[PDB]
């Protein structure tokens, strides 16, 4: 009957603790707290614009992560190597909670918690991953189906869509899970006046952000994953100064070394899941940034061992 309880209904701090240590042991999270969560989430991410636009004084620090797949013992670990989520230690996870690793609703439901715990502090951008037809192929619909049930999925996903698609830091650094434009002339203001509450569509700003990848040679290509498109130099090059930025910060693919700094500098890739799925045998890396430097420091980290149960 010892199970992590909300305080009047509310996340606090004791609660993230006992919640961790009960994902740590296996156990599964009440599903009245379950919902609880999930639809006060719903609400503190529908108020958000679709770019969330952060100011880091010259002082304060910010972590940035990329895809964590489900991998909990792993989140656990970049928490212990770079200390808890808190209001002077704030967090960006950059899309990809979910999917391919066994432990997807632990990941998901401790950054949701974080997430309540300090709104202005913790923040989640969308992947390609927290959408319906990669949920119902890659292990997040089945493995709510199998700890809740169907229904509760339906609100995963309602939540999901809620996410914001990208973050920029100090009107310089912009973060998106998967990459820039099909077309060009894309602006910081389309991106502000997207409605994002849905499935992506199979063409478009909300589809490139989730899905596109850069390539190493000029211009554009089909995507080698049928979606979206591959993008240049000097696609990033020309966007960036279009739109008074310095570099971006991107993910969805993975990367032995668990991070990447291509086209000139201007694209930066950031991949926190290492070892993925118990095989790919990669590094995985979380960045730093201050503000009085923008400038990305990567710090690479290893897998950390996890109970027996096998991807998907
Ligand atoms: C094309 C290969 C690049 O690496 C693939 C990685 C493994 C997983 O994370 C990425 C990629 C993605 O983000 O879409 C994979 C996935 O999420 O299915
Ligand atoms: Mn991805
Ligand atoms: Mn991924």
């Amino acid at each position: 009957y010892s199970g992590p309880k909300l305080e009047d209904g509310k996340v606090t701090i004791s609660f993230m603790k006992e919640l961790m240590q009960w994902y740590k042991d296996q156990k599964k999270l009440h599903r009245k707290c379950a919902y609880q969560i999930l639809v006060q989430v719903k609400e503190v991410l529908s108020k958000l614009s679709t770019l969330v636009e952060t100011t880091l004084k010259e002082t304060e620090k910010i972590t940035v992560c990329g895809d964590t797949h489900g991998q909990f013992y792993d989140l656990l670990n970049i928490f212990e190597l770079n200390g808890l989520p808190s209001e002077t230690n704030p967090y960006i996870f950059n899309g990809d909670f979910v999917d391919r690793g066994s432990f997807s609703v632990e990941v998901i439901l401790t950054l949701f918690g974080f997430k309540l715990l300090y709104p202005d502090h913790f923040h989640l951008l969308r992947g390609n991953h927290e959408t319906d037809n990669m949920n119902q192929i890659y292990g997040f619909e089945g493995e709510v189906k199998a700890k809740y049930t169907a229904q509760m999925y339906e609100l995963f996903s309602e939540v999901f869509e809620w996410l914001p698609l990208a973050q920029c830091i100090n009107g310089k650094v912009l973060i998106m899970h998967g990459g820039l434009f099909s077309e060009d002339g894309v602006t910081l203001d389309d991106i502000r006046k997207i409605e994002r509450n849905r499935q992506p569509p199979d063409s478009g700003p909300m589809c490139d952000l989730l899905w596109s990848d850069p390539q190493p040679q000029n211009g554009r290509s089909i995507s080698k994953r049928g979606v979206s498109c591959q993008f240049g130099p000097d696609v990033t090059k020309a966007f960036l100064e279009e739109n008074n930025l310095d570099y971006i910060i991107r993910s969805h693919e993975v990367k032995a070394e668990g991070y990447e700094v291509a086209h000139g500098g201007r694209c930066v890739t950031v991949f926190s899941a290492p070892n993925y799925c118990d095989q790919m045998g990669n590094k995985a890396s979380y960045i730093h940034l201050q503000g009085s430097d923008l400038r990305p420091q990567f710090h690479q980290f290893t897998a950390v061992p996890h109970p027996n149960v096998k991807p998907m």
